[PDB]
């Protein structure tokens, strides 16, 4: 049984039945901190498209009862006798994953979210073989590589996006240097990864026009987030115009998508950076990548070293997500806004205030 | 007319008819030598799997009646006023594409492969407006941009696959820095493109892995070509046991096949260059290309100040294509023997020797 699994007894909410995808009150039980462990009090947790594409059953290999948050923002109460960066008491912040390998090139070199055998947030199973509860819970247990110190000048709430939409619109900019002045780029989809990679790219100098089907965003993507422009992609007028006009296009969305005509967007040797996940697969325009001698490139989230990094970045630029903070026992209607996309643009979940046991 | 479109008379093998794909003899005529101008005895003509697809009527843009091939190598006969870099008698050769904008980035700064307003080898407008001619002719004319220096050491049957193929596997190498010692270097095919790429790679000092659908190509890939390992792709134990020994893999394909597994072969951050055009649309699978950081890019030919710099290093390292050399008239059986791959490993037309008026 999950609450006899380990000694510490833990609660939180979870898919049950993944037919359905509702959530409700969970008891189970977390491992005893070991020696390079950090136990964490959970504050908040962000909720993101993720975790909806978890709760719709659309990924098979994970298991259930399903705890879902990957965007922790806590407090750790307890480390282990080898720790020693973060002291009990701390606010801390948790990686969108959990464990590495240890042995190949990216860990050894500190760029470990490239590991091929990365534990990701929740549902499979840790390095004891146990399954892994993710942040919509009261507590967790991590692993000291994989823990942040949380700066005193961030909101925990609205910071708490940032442990996975932030990091992955933040790293992707910095490793292709979309970081600079001078820079035109593109922002597909502007969900709460997209409104992210907008905040950040105006903090870097960057020159950004929103690409986006939905035209009522253009007021909220230009006045509220700072984006130089707005280009609704349904106006062939303004796509047209726009041919060769970026040197690079952050992709965010989750859906199928014609890709053809980003490709035409970028200029000859442009970067089209794939940051969304889709269910289904894309369809590949061979002769505009050829013709262009233009780029695909994938990137998911951020080694901890440079999220360590975009926390101090966020804190002295004031960045932070636009949140809606909610009780956890408004999760299940969350989580139909947010299929919808009705909400602006990111939901937190208030753990401390609203959690209790079952 | 044809025949009348252009003051001096030529002529060669052209598809008539779109739908069949059947070439025969062609009567036409070529611009007269404008001030920068060269006119070029047509030599030998390499066979792409290009002309293969056009002649296939599988690209639209294209006009009839086609006369295809763009592996040109001649003797100049005629140079314009303002020509200079190159003397009537020289051996010279064709790049793969006939004129650029002259205004755009890439042009001034010598890229001009990559204009947006790139004249291919055949079959579209020129700057007159008038449909090119291709290679399967008794002489062309082209701007003294376009025109390369053939060495003398450098066979010209076997070099003139060079200026497509060759370009091509070249260019990709050396724009990607897959053109060093140390780095493992995959090349899915092993056609015309895929065959010349190991040996590029070979001199380069480049450790290669020949991936391979036909295991009858074994003894060609080592002991012939040089290759360093032979990866039969449907031999799934094969497969599985290279996941993630790849720096990059040069896809030459073109066919529709499966991309993911060529993925899986590579290890985070590596590189798939796509230099084959396959006519069906292929598949990204996101999630693989996400999870390891995995690079998509096209590429197209090469810039001519780089075709001149690849030509000069086959003739020091002697790379030149394995040949057939074949008279016109055995075009349609060649184009057959293609599509069916059965030829090791391209086809080059004797022009000079077998092409006659009809
Ligand atoms: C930052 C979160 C995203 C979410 N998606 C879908 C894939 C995915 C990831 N975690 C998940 C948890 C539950 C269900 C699906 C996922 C993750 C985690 O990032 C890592 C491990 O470094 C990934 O890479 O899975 C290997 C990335 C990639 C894009
Ligand atoms: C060099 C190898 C060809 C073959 N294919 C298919 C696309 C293509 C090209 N020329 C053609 C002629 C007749 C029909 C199709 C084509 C070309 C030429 O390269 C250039 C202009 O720089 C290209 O890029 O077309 C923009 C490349 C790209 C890959
Ligand atoms: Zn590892
Ligand atoms: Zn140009």
């Amino acid at each position: 049984s999950p609450e006899e699994e380990h000694p510490v007894k833990a609660y939180g909410w979870a898919v049950k039945d993944r037919t359905t995808g509702i959530l409700s009150p969970f008891k189970f039980s977390r491992r005893a901190t070991g020696d390079n462990d950090i136990r964490i009090k959970i504050l908040y947790c962000g909720i993101c498209h993720t975790d909806l594409t978890s709760v719709k059953n659309e990924y098979e290999f994970l298991s259930y009862p399903l705890v879902p948050g990957m965007e922790i923002v806590g407090i750790a109460t307890e480390v282990g006798s080898k720790v020693t960066k973060i002291k009990v008491g701390e606010k801390v912040a948790v990686a969108a994953y959990l464990g590495t390998c240890g042995k190949c090139y990216n860990c050894v070199n500190d760029l470990e979210n490239y590991c091929p055998e990365v534990i990701i947030g929740y549902g499979t199973p840790y390095h004891d073989g146990t399954i892994n509860y993710g942040g919509l819970s009261n507590e967790t247990v991590v692993n000291e590589r994989f823990v942040l110190r949380f700066p005193e000048k961030l909101s925990p709430a609205g910071g708490a996006p940032l442990l996975s939409a932030g990091i992955t619109a933040y790293s992707a900019m910095r490793n292709h240097g979309l970081d600079k002045p001078g820079i035109h780029l593109g922002v597909v989809g502007l969900g709460g990864l997209g409104h992210l990679a907008v905040k950040f790219a105006k903090a870097f100098g960057v020159r950004v026009t929103v690409i986006s089907t939905t035209p009522s965003k253009k007021d909220e993507a230009i006045n509220n987030l700072g984006a130089d422009a707005f280009l609704f992609s349904r106006d062939d007028k303004q796509m047209r115009a726009a041919i060769g006009t970026f040197d690079a296009i952050i992709d965010t969305l989750a859906v199928v998508h014609p890709i053809a005509p980003l490709l035409d967007l970028l200029r000859s040797h442009g970067k089209l950076v794939l940051v969304g996940a889709p269910s289904k697969p894309l369809e590949l325009p061979t002769i505009p990548l050829l013709s262009g001698g233009k780029s695909l490139i994938g990137s998911a989230a951020g080694n901890v070293k440079q999220t360590q990094e975009m926390l101090d970045f966020a804190a002295e630029h004031d960045i932070t997500a636009n949140i809606e903070v909610i009780p956890i026992d408004y999760i299940n209607t969350a989580m139909e806004r947010l299929d919808k996309g009705d909400i602006r643009f990111r939901f937190v979940v208030d753990i401390e205030n609203t959690l209790t046991p079952p």
